[PDB]
């Protein structure tokens, strides 16, 4: 059984609705990390990834490193950002996203308190680039970034970085589908209940 | 007759009910040094490494190298200390370990009033340095302050430092004693009784 | 096409000589980010850097985090090196390794400023974490240094944070070429005329 | 071929003398690292030292840790050290002894100064843990002494750390010249024309 999880960060905006019609043509479910301001911007979009059948986590409520990893307001950003999920799709996710990811920010002292607090980290296991070709002609950045996904698409689960904000990621989006599908992978959003440890400190724990 | 002294400093603390099954699990026995706010915070920890057949003894108040040797109160912490396990376990240990090792900390002066007021020091002839471990995956670490160990374990008595309030050093364990035991070690608890000084300042009154 | 670039900074330095030997017995090419002090130390080695086909850039004056991000003198630092680097080698480098990375000293502000005077600025992708093993063996630690950018070597494009002013990390290097080489690695320098992005702000303006 | 290096720390002093007449009994010669002040106080032992085929090197002026290492007058302390036995022996001796051991003392800035000046550094690879019986009676201490030396001898070449400034050690002498010769070892003086590295930190520039 071959699992390819989308997780698609920074959202929701003015693509994601294009995106949704895109997964729900594939029969492809997903994961969305969101931050709290587009949570309060893009209500119907959080109902409706939720309603589609995706995961919907955190990705904190400023994405600011300073204040999330030094200063260490992480678990209090990511408690926060959960309450405004859960006053629109009715339950508290516990799965969150770093910003920049959990190496080096997420310390041992940061990691207690996520543990403490309830909360899952997941990080990646391929990053798709797709910041790389912004403002670019987006056919071709597209095409680019399915390369990048599909080439390195080779464990039985992979947890593939993009962001949905990016017009050039959501274009990128039905030519890694067919090619993963190609690939015998099937589609999945995260499932609390299925939960297994995909971060960079390699912390079982998270 | 080999015998290793695996020595637990700084705790206890959020991973040392792991390092307690892990040492039962192997049938090792071990010695900790305690900083007494955490003593104060985790009684229940204290009394479980006595309890088992560990060796608890002192690693002062602060913490502090300006107040315990500048200022020399090394000894009054190491006795508030003590007083402080005293009550938990129900005997005076007399065995400190110091903060930053003795050299230079404990000058003459320091190591008199230790000797006069029936204490003893312990430095270490293995550093694990599992505390400088911390920027890198816990597996990993682990794996590497293993491996510091073993490699280093060459007398037929070692006294190993580490400290049981860091992820990695906990992790590193199994593998350590797993290596040490391969290599003829047995692991002991330090015994009163059975003094033997290791100190860097090579004084055999503590 | 997997390509590893290995990157030195806060150089040149006494061991620099032994590690452009090695890289020249391997046919490895690399790159180095130097600090001005330095490079009016050092220019003979500078010199030597660019003549045997590797890239030199900068790495700022002062290596100061205050003076740098704080202060916003991170331009006019890495203009004053350029100058002095320009002065030896008769090239104008554009390309930037900020002292501690990127995040989150070069703010949005800095970043305009970066792309106005037409630099760029490269972070990393692999840490070899090698200035924190300055306590123990030289050999033992160049292994394990070895062991951290080989085990974390896994993309087709890898940029590999070294420092060439540390005996640890000039003696791992032997392992890492061969290594990486045996996991289908070619070792290039930097090209200005083929520039891609690696920063922890997904900024592909730099 | 095995050859055993005893060396002797801290000296010279009261009971150097009589070691010098077993070893000259026995046609075994060593090599002895002085504390300056002791040169000052017995210039006949260290002539002695020398006229007998030992060498004769340098262990510091003050033996004090925290100027040697963390003051960085290790280099200093050492070629004062060489100037009062070159006015004793007329030659400059390269070789030292750190007090304490080089490691972690000896930092990566020191060891440089070291090499910059001409210096050898010599650690040992057996400790006779001689120290540890100060006051006892002797018989029984020199007893226990030659088996911590004679047990862990195993290697081809050994250096073997003393204090001739210890009565129980120097009474340890004949038993272990007597059972290292039994197990094939020559008893050979250090020569800088024969370095071979041993140090700590695997420095094989020292
Ligand atoms: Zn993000
Ligand atoms: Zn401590
Ligand atoms: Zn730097
Ligand atoms: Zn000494």
């Amino acid at each position: 059984r071959k699992v390819a999880y989308l997780t698609f960060d920074d959202g929701p905006g003015k693509y994601t609705a294009e995106l949704l019609n895109t997964l729900k043509q594939h029969d492809a479910k997903a994961t969305f990390f969101l931050i709290g301001a587009n949570v309060k911007e893009f209500p119907d979009l959080v109902k409706r990834e939720n309603a589609e059948g995706h995961y919907v986590g955190m990705h904190s409520m400023t994405h600011n490193f300073a204040k999330l990893y030094k200063n260490g307001e992480y678990v209090n950003e990511m408690k926060e950002d959960q309450g405004l999920i859960a006053n629109i799709i009715g339950k508290s996710p516990k799965l969150t996203r770093p910003p920049y990811g959990s190496m080096p920010g997420l310390n041992e002292g940061l990691r207690n308190k996520v543990v403490e607090g309830g909360f899952k980290v997941w990080d990646w296991t391929i990053d798709s680039l797709d910041w790389r070709y912004n403002k670019m002609p987006v056919d071709a950045a597209a095409a680019q970034i399915a390369q990048n996904v599909l080439t390195n698409a080779t464990k039985p689960q992979e947890v593939i970085l993009m962001h949905d904000i990016h017009p050039q990621s959501v274009a990128a989006v039905p030519a890694i589908l067919k090619g993963l599908k190609e690939k015998g992978y099937e589609f999945e959003a995260y499932h609390e209940e299925s939960h297994f440890p995909v971060n960079f400190w390699h912390d079982n724990r998270m």
